[PDB]
């Protein structure tokens, strides 16, 4: 469902430390089909459940998690980007 | 219905937060075959009930969500929007 | 019948806010053939009853309804415009 | 009796919210057994003592509870309409 | 009898407020068998008792009160044709 | 006296606000023995001045003060009509 | 008196802080012997000098500090209830 | 009572922390029966006592209680909805 | 002709607004060879239709049309002084 | 003389700021010897110009100053009625 | 002399305004040694010259003064009336 | 000429807001020798263009510019008063 | 054509924002040959369509385009001059 | 006094170390005769004087002593509560 | 010239920020003569192109430079009154 | 002078550190003979401008610094205090 | 009770040792049915006192012990795990 | 097209940080041929939007990219100013 | 120039190190003729690029190298302030 | 002079070590006539240019050193404090 | 491509030690054709991601990893930036 989908997400992401979540918004700029990605002026401010917000907002919250776990893992966080995947499972 | 066509607009319309809102009325004057569009003096100091008004009447309550739906996977709100795709079905 | 004629008018213009009869008013001396329109003298302080009723004198109350629609849709109230077509069938 | 009909609406009007207001005169041109409605312009700007006028009137004051209770449900206050419940049984 | 016949309609007609008596008058042309209605030439400038008075006079004052509550129903007014209604058995 | 009695109501009459004076006029028309009361047709467009004038002459000026104060307490101001009572008084 | 009735509650009522100001309009509408308050309409934009205009009328002046003081300790402002009650006395 | 059922809101509501209360919010329209949750746009900048004013309107008072406890059960503030639990029995 | 003379002057003097006849009476008692112009007993009170007639009768109807267009320009009302140019030829 | 001393208070009038003109005409009706004060239906929708003519009518232009001067010490400003006091002396 | 004694009367009443005429008349009818006033039906249209007619023709012109400043200070004008005073010295 | 005297008074009195017409024509009643000026009759309602007529008429349109530059300078519009004095020499 | 030169200028009016048209209008009192501009009382209160009309009369509609994109590009506004060029060639 | 009271608290308040000030405001939602005690909403991010403000509020002033003292003795600082002691007697 | 006399203010008043225009409008009630300067009540609501009006109405747009140069080094904004002092040599 | 006195204020308040400006304003209510100080309602969101604005109008400038001085040695802040000291002097 | 719930918590949480406060953050993540346990977010930079908050909030206070007793003996402190055994019993 | 030129801009608009949107602004007043650049009255208080709103206003929608390409190489933002390049290409 | 004035300053003033700020904010207040500097109200919470702004406009951007520099070598910051020295003769 | 008051303290402030500084604002505290100290609150987190700020303004700059000095003693730092009187004398 | 560009660098930055990048940061502003380097005040609180954010904003993301190695040659890390020479070719 909708519910779940961002319950999952927003769990999933302040399990993330105060470092990788620095490193977390750096590395979500980047993806996309051409250069369509999120800009600075709502990432480089914004909290853990700001950033669960957004992020359900501009891809639509049943892809947001796929835009997620494919940046958990290139922001040097493997643990709760498969923790996420078990859960992805459950839903 | 006509009733029902407005119900669900403005029920997706107030779903956008404050900083959307002041980004959706921006993301509204590009749309139009060719330069019909609403101008800007009934727009600026549009609150969310009355820019569900308007845009009722400039195109029509059952065109109204079509170039609704089109601005708000442009004013990267896409939450909503996919939201009210399956409620336009339930019409 | 003429009765039904004025009936489905009036309806269809106080229908109209305080707005667009101020928007209405003004797009209605640019029909005619050539020349042929209401001046301003008996437009610019008429109600919305007053508009309904020389407005079914000047062109008579059956072809008034097609004087009206034509400039509905000229004066950004696709709304009533388009819900008058269906009430004229109605007759 | 009639005047304990006029009572208990005005004093179930004005307990709206300036907000509620808003969108309780938009929340009103919905209803009806099929288009017979009160009409934008004697509407638009009506304060809450008119609004239970032309309400008590286009109505009549006895079936006016039902149309505003009908609609105080829809126009999201639940607060008043429930109250105003336990009030039409002490008429 | 002829006196409280005319005594019930004058105080069911300058019960209407300003704005319906303009409605009222404008509503009154309508009625009849085939085209037996009152002209506007004694219509248009008519007060609230010189109305009671050619309305009685066109009509009767004995059937004045049905042509009267036909179309106060039909001018938006239903409070003073239902309250008059009670009152037409108390002749 | 007379003279007196009219002073003393016209100068508790336009002590009331732009606003109450909205309310006071609605809430005049349910007083009565039984349907005994004030018509809207000279009541709708009264200013405070000509207020005190016809409520002087349908009820008579010695008991205008009794109608006036029993429904200055239920228009909602309580500071002035207390204040006429004792202001009756002195008469 | 009554010009010092006023006195005393303007001074003891701005005495609030706008937070305060808040809590106070929304701890106003649950007193009354039996459902009689204050509505909102008359309450949600009021000001601090509208706010001990409109509760001198209602209740009147002389009974408008005990309507207060009831509530300044239920909108936890014991400060300036205290405050007044001592200034109660010197009226 | 109506008032107590308000109150026991409004003390179990700011006994949140400002971090809850930015959850608080983000965890509220996900409840319902089928898409009946309170939008955006009256929750986005809700203070503590703005917050207990719509829930309790859009609700209802005495079913507010319920959809407050089982969100508070999963905003992670176990403390006060347990807290509210024994409190709720004192009504 | 003499009677198209008339047909354009009338209708080229009510397309002028409320506040540009207020104007235009004013502005007409200073043109003449030396002193021969239409004083205000005639004037003041005059309305459009009543304003076309004596107009036609103090300078003839044939060259009342060049003492109106030296006014309308100066009566700050060139859109119709234009306007009654184009049609002065097609007499 | 009567010129200079309107002229004085107009400009002590206007002073005053938007603040303390709505607590100016508050603090007004409680002068006078004995219930000889102005009420409220010409003071509530005063501006500052027509607040210094009544004030001027009501009281004489020659003692409006000190029925003045006593109530700008009593609405909290004590600036302008200590500047006027030196330029009554220049009179 | 008797001209000057209406040109007195006639300046110093066209000063009142037109609010304070709808009063002035009022307060007309009240004087007298015992029932000996100016009846409703020669004051009710009476222009500000009329009035001053009409009160030089019931007194006489010589006294018409004394009859009009006592209502002058009774109708709440005490500009004017104390402004007639030292121009009634100067006769 | 008596033509261009009228002309550039109107032209130099509608050049004035709407504010300042509230008090310029409040500041007209001060001047004159003794106590020759224009009472509040005929001028309270007086519109713009109405104020360029009576001013012409009382005074003489020749002197009329030096009773109007004299209290333009006081009714603090000295851009209008400025440039009138440029044009009142080339008459 | 005269009608679609005034459907220009319209639709490139309440193009201007509601701070733009407080500018546009002050901006606008300075263009002339010498000294043949529209005074302030016919601009102060004018709205966007109020203004594109006396806009139309004053200069005429064929040559308002032209003081109106003269001054647009003179108050900050060069996005709707520039878009009006390439209309203007569509006429 | 009320002043001095005051003055006592908050330079026993601000005495306290930034450590113990995360303390004391955690050991304070435990006091009361039953429950009754300040939340947190209003003691989250509350200054040492914006704290010394709302709990002479909340309590009174006069008794904010006493419960300041037993929990000062409560938040493990002995030092400034045995200091407050003999200062209290110096009131 | 008249028009490059309120250009260049214009240009030179909101070139100050929202803060120096608070103290801007402050430091200006203190220049004049003798007491000749502007009140509040047409100051403390001005914008900034407001203010750029009744400043150079009230001391003529020639001399209002010299008025705002002398108080925009007073209102400590000496960027914008020195650059505004080369481009008055540019008239 | 009056100017001199609000110019040596206004330099000696916002020369206060915004610390201690949370503290002076708090240090201000305590101050008077019995009971004379500012209200919390327009001290609480005082800006350092606004807040020599109303200590100005609330105790006239000329005793305004000794209120000051009074209370700036009490708010812990005695370099400024003095400051205006010796600055007193130089008036 | 509640009160001594928390206590009894909070003085055995901050008897750990800074060393073992770093351990037994990370010895906390593990606990729960499944899944259910604090996120990383509020808890790295989490204090001793703060560890204490949002343990008792996300568990609720009288199970918080057990949550707490179970991790004590597993981040290798068993002298204040059985320590709090003996007065988990004195509650 | 004019719609790709807006949003080509405002997708490179909000790219910029919060810190780098403080020195854009603030490097933004110094371009021009000769002093024609954006007051500060209109950029002090601007968001990302609102920026990109009035910079397309102020030169034009077409070549606004160019005035901000020339600045945001001189804002130290060479990033988006280079990625900005390359989409300029595809227009 | 004066654009190449504020280039140097700002490009010189956040060369300075988090802590030479503090010290070089501090060192600030001391300068002067006699007590003309910058008060701590718009200096404490100053930015680098906030401090070069007001820094420009209290003493103009052509002297406030003169006062930056006497400073910066005050504030112990001897590297920039010889480094502005080459820079100024760059101008 | 005041400036060379604050020069001499602060260099004679920052010549404390790191241990010193630990041990000189716990040796502050403790002198006064009777209590008058400064608290903890702020001094706690002061640096060594911060406690020469409020240093300066507890006991104003002329005795600072005087309440430095004597401490300077008290805190072990006797190469300083000697350092410092000689440095006194060459104010 | 942009973003392997920016991953390059971020890996290559980073793997410096604690005390080499104390020392890069400090070997930074050397760098430059004549005096365009990145100033200390966004440099000296900079981490290690912050650091890979705006050297890839001053220089633009293709050139700052040769300004990068250059300096990392210079920072005494001869082993980073040999192993990034390698990576660079793998672009």
């Amino acid at each position: 469902r909708l519910a779940v989908a961002r319950e999952l997400l927003l769990a999933a992401l302040e399990e993330l430390s105060q470092e990788q979540l620095k490193r977390f918004r750096h590395k979500l700029r980047d993806v996309g089909p051409d250069g369509r990605s999120i800009p600075w002026g709502r990432l480089e401010r914004a909290d853990a459940v700001d950033l669960a917000e957004q992020l359900a907002q501009f891809y639509g919250p049943e892809p947001a998690l796929e835009v997620a776990r494919k940046t958990l893992k290139r922001a040097d966080a493997r643990d709760v980007a498969a923790q996420l995947q078990e859960r992805r499972l459950q839903r």
